[PDB]
């Protein structure tokens, strides 16, 4: 059985504030510009669109130098950081951006019709944008969070994959990384292995997989440790409504329908998608620059950061303002030529981390080492190499952040105002 | 370390009510109207869309001269101004403004389309008009705000800036003064040196530099005296999607795409930009003419107006409507000709400033004189020329406007009703 | 020094009942209809869109005749009525008007263009219409309400104003009459004299003057008289954005672009103007049909009704419909001819005033005296001619309606469930 | 003086339940069908659109039989049911309706013009709908509902009605039937003698009177019988501005305007008219399906069921779905044609109406007979043929329908829990 972290982690009288300094980061919104002839990143894709993933370390209470340390016995017991307070700040000004393809796969327009539309030549796609659906969420647990998406499953031994043939879905479970996109209005799927069009949906998701938190698995998870806390806001509404370029993969079954004739003899494709739109933003709905008092958790995990690790998820488009900048190659003729400047696109996204940890101490008596080394055996053997160096995240050095002084600080003068004593 | 103002800062019982008469402010909306051969402005440029940066300047609490002076001892003490109250006066009707570029840069309408759009020839620009973000905000404190913008950042000493290569962004903080601009829904960046297209934005922010509040760092500020007090209000959509003229600056990665043919084979631009539009303006949603009291700062400085001084930053776009007034060149003919009348705009605004402050004691003894030497040492000089003399904003005088009757103005009757005694 | 009146008014027990039966007004919504030849109104202009202020005349309660005089000392005191409760009844079902001109100064739609538009040239007039921003508002005091709005200053004497020169703005503050208009969303000015065009907006306000109320001077006004309490309620949006036909009265500065050619080689209008929009109206947000009880005044005079009279000021747009109307010039063929109908169009309002009123009584103390005196010597004058002839409002005597039974009446039986005793 | 039934009318501890089974309407939206030759009513008109007014038959509570009559003298008093809780249960799902006419009075687009429209020819009358204004409201009583609307008054014997000339408006009060309609966004009106036209407005409408009620008289009334609660709701804004066809029936005064030439020369109609749209329905702002607890009345009839009648007034909007049905004339041909299959149009509206009542005495002592008989003296008469014989209304009998066990309704269980006991 799992029980309450509250059971075996006491609480001391000791809490610090820590905070980054204010993290920035710059690039462009829909892929990242390289050497051409070569693959080293001269300018990362940066979109308000993507996860941001932060992998918080702090430094080890035990190995710490703490003025005093009469408030525990080092013989029978161990220290380890909880995670009570949480104000995750953003810097731009609130804003919407935009996302297309100068090839998007839309055949006509079938909100509303005239006359029925011609016949489908070779390649019929349009340059198109449109502005994604509205997501602000974060996320917050001493493992990374963990995302589904539709995939290209494996297919049955059997009936051999006709070219063209439909490909199987699959939901399938990930670690979201920094820098994964969030559904966009398309939903969460693979979009490289489940369309090889390469055309149906804008350039930033394209080539990419747009992942969805599975909130149901990671609250379903015994111990609770991946996610002990989140806020998630998202709102979308159809904006156009289109067809889909392309030849029936399957057909309309023609119970559904009465054969037409001359214009109408031959069926249009009713392969429909919507144009997503995430509405208006605003300050009233603001979800970040605020403080988060992680006081009781709805997961055993009440908070504590074993490892001395910390994972903040956050996702953000309130602020996915593109700044178009462009260059003249010439400062003489007095004459406007659009040849004469080269347009360019960068995204700047600004956060800002701050956090308020209290200490805890755990006697190691013999069911509270069963227990633990249980639960994740490496807590023990790290008491007295990185399991997750596949994946990547935005690393967050906090061992020499920590301030006693709550007080110097904003989150810490919130907190102390908050809790009283 | 800083302590809070409550420390060392005594209150005594005596409150005074300051205004302005009725600030008010006309001009043209989108550029001043000035001599060609001369540099001199005939008009000058109000927009709503300008912050609004008031330099209060309050009598010298130790100058002024009290009906009664037992209340404190002038030979170990000295007296400072505690604003407590503020009520932000705005005086015209509710309403929309909007703003444009003859010359914008434009290509084509990529929200919707029903065949791959023409090619850029020279100068596809064209005259449109947008209704900008809505924006409100108020920003108090003893020292005057600070601002963040994307600009043109320093380049790295190596590889010689081919020309037209995109420029460096770099985030700059900047003092914001009285008639910058604020973000529009472009982002706050410096659109002179980041677009030497001069064609990307309206032209009422097209050369200048749309700022936003670094909150960030001014909550971060270990004294606080930048702003104790603030009121944010943003909201922003999407109205079209538009194409960017010119070249191509960074092509589109090849794998993110099929080639095209015929018209397709060409890639459209997909240098994307929305338009803003900050929707309906409503009073209910309004957050001036409304007092603000100011009674427990957040930060460590408590409202204190350290050398007589008080900073007060507003910006409403909830009153933005430009009005066009054109005069006819004859009184004759009774057929129109638009030939006959000159077209003009300008645009009004109304404030109105009401204040009501806390007399407030020092006992200057060793260790406070230690604190607010440290802290500012112009304090004690100036106790028993202007600093900011390069910013500019809108200078206001109170030294002729405190009054011991809060009972005779509306801010007062209300201060009193509010707190009691 | 001024004082509440709550210092020197009594506070009798005695309470009536007061009400108009139910005001009604029809007319044209735009502008009146006459005689050609003469000058006489046939049909009065009555729209929404329009204030409405009433000349509300009580019963002198010095000479009324009370069943019981007992409870006052004719010989040393005065009575005088207090207002303590307003019920403004609105009777049509909610709906919105709509404004237009048939010859409106509108060059090009310059919300999205896809070629640079044509060229102006004589007369490029269009038949536009818009459904005006809303607008609800009631403003009560003893004293006629008081308006801002721009007109056309007088010049200085020296540069001899060019024919078509810009003409110089001035906010004047004016008494708002019954029958004035409300800024419509083209903010508060005389477009009389600053629009020889007479083209820049829809007929009924066309040569009109759009006031709004000042509610800061009113608010400031030491004795408070003008408006004891008030409701204000407005919202507007940008429905379109257009262009101005006429002539550049101001250049825009080259500085501020790059010279086009070809088509952009000539300048666009950028005098821009938008089309506002008063969204949907809805019950659950009437200010009206709601009782108001003046208990605590936020200004000096406390309800108090100096001179018998009581001013009402409103403006409701939550109830423009207009109606259109058209009679038959022959009822026989039965074949539609346009030539055959005579359209028209008419508004309807529907008002109904109820208040309760409050005795009060005033010893006439020397210091009393000096008081009233210098506040309004009338007071006492008319104690033991109209001072406003000069302007005109919807005249309401109610010298016949008090009545001492408010639990026959529907805002009285409100004001005792309400006031308990 | 009238007084509340509280002072005269006892209240027993006796409740009942009664209730409608589930009442059932279906017809056509917009005319009633019959057969073109004769003049029977082959099919009604059923219109979210239209006034529900539900005659409620009650038994007399003095010819009832009681299981227990000791709780009063049949000799000295009488018994009167009182309405204590009432439920108008909606079936249908919420959707919106939509009406419009082929002939409708529509010009030209007035919302944006490009160039000046044509010239109004014979008949430019366009095939136009619209979805009406929302409108949800609840009137209960003891009497008919009553409402206004705008008519054609009498003219003034003087100068002779031109043919064509402009009819007199006048409001006249009516009661409102059922069947009746409501205003749609071109207000309350009589159409058929204000419009000869016979295009202004959509068929449902075109030759009916559209009714408002008249709450202002209703409250005022002294006894207050006509209506002892009431909830309204109603929203709506302008989707369209259009133009009217047909001959100026009143000019635009030149005053007004600077005479135009060419296209500009000849004025178009400035006879405005928007296109109403009642925005979005919703469940979180349903008015039905939740009961009313009618315990203190307004008025001064709190409930009372005077003649052992009720009346239910109801107007819903929100589930207004128009559902077009249509046979096939042919089973055969696997081609459309059009003239193959006839196309229909029904509309479905669904209540079940729920009362709790409780049981009243009346000792008829001089006094009380004295008012009584003023009041309606029909109620003593009546105690130990249809006045309104001349009006319609959905007749409703619950005389079998009364149940004492409240316990087995859900109203019932609903009443009790919210009374307690």
């Amino acid at each position: 059985a799992v029980v309450s972290t509250d059971e075996y982690v006491a609480r001391t009288n000791i809490y610090y504030h820590a905070g980054t300094s204010r993290l920035l980061a710059v690039g462009h919104p829909y892929f990242p510009i390289k050497k051409p002839n070569n693959n080293k990143i001269l300018v990362p894709k940066v979109s308000g669109l993507q996860y941001r993933v932060f992998r918080i370390h702090l430094p080890d209470p035990n190995k710490f130098g703490f003025p005093d340390t009469s408030f525990y016995n080092p013989d029978t017991q161990r220290l380890v950081w909880a995670c009570v307070g949480v104000e995750v700040g953003r810097g731009q000004p609130l804003g919407v951006g935009i996302s297309g393809h100068p090839l998007l796969n839309k055949l006509d327009d079938t909100e509303n019709a005239s006359a029925y539309a011609a016949n489908a030549g070779v390649d019929n796609r349009e340059c198109i944008s449109m502005d994604y659906k509205q997501t602000q969420l974060c996320l917050i647990g001493c493992k990374p969070p963990i995302g589904e998406h539709w995939g290209k499953g494996s297919p049955c031994t059997q009936v051999a994959v006709q070219p063209g043939d439909c490909p199987p879905l699959e939901l399938i479970n990930t670690v979201i990384q920094d820098g994964d996109m969030v559904d966009t209005g398309f939903g969460a799927m693979d979009f490289t292995t489940l369309q090889a069009n390469k055309s149906e949906v804008p350039l930033d998701i394209c080539t990419s997989i747009c992942k969805y938190p599975d909130y149901i698995k990671m609250v379903s998870e015994p111990y609770g440790d991946s996610l002990f806390f989140y806020l998630r806001r998202e709102q979308m509404f159809v904006r156009h409504l289109f067809n889909r370029a392309g030849t029936v993969g399957e057909n309309v079954p023609d119970d559904l329908y009465i054969k037409g004739s001359g214009s109408t003899a031959n069926l249009a494709s009713s392969n429909y998608f919507p144009t997503p739109s995430g509405s208006m933003v605003t300050s009233d709905a603001q979800i970040f620059n605020k403080p988060y008092w992680l006081q009781r958790a709805q997961g055993h995990n009440n908070g504590i950061c074993w490892g001395n690790q910390l994972f903040v998820t956050v996702v953000d488009t309130t602020r996915s303002t593109n700044m178009s900048l462009c260059a003249a190659i010439s400062t003489s003729e007095t004459t406007y030529k659009n040849t004469n400047f080269k347009e360019y696109l960068r995204h700047g996204e600004e956060y800002d981390l701050q956090f308020i940890f209290q200490l805890c101490k755990i006697t190691l008596t013999a069911d509270v080492m069963t227990y633990i080394h249980s639960m994740n055996s490496t807590i023990l053997e790290d008491w007295n190499e990185d399991p997750l160096k596949k994946y990547t995240f935005w690393e967050v050095n906090l061992k020499e952040k920590f301030s006693a002084d709550l007080d110097q600080f904003p989150l810490g003068r919130k907190f102390l105002l908050q809790l009283g004593l």
